[PDB]
């Protein structure tokens, strides 16, 4: 039942996130968690994330837990 944080569009290389492009699921493997939302605006990604993918620590520049 653990949340995670998944793509709601395709979010491109090197652009940096809103709220837009990020949902809620229950997904596995668990990825990034869901409450962390608010800490990834702003943040960019390191690689396209296609719709519907879990959003993983390896994807996100700067992220730390």
């Amino acid at each position: 039942n653990q949340a995670s944080v998944v793509a709601n569009q395709l979010i491109p290389i090197n652009t940096a996130l809103t709220l837009v492009m990020m949902r809620s699921e229950v997904v596995t493997p668990v990825g990034i968690p869901a409450d962390d939302i608010p800490r990834l605006v702003s943040m960019q990604v390191n690689r396209a994330v296609p719709l519907g993918t879990t959003l993983m620590p390896d994807m996100v520049k700067g992220y730390p837990p």
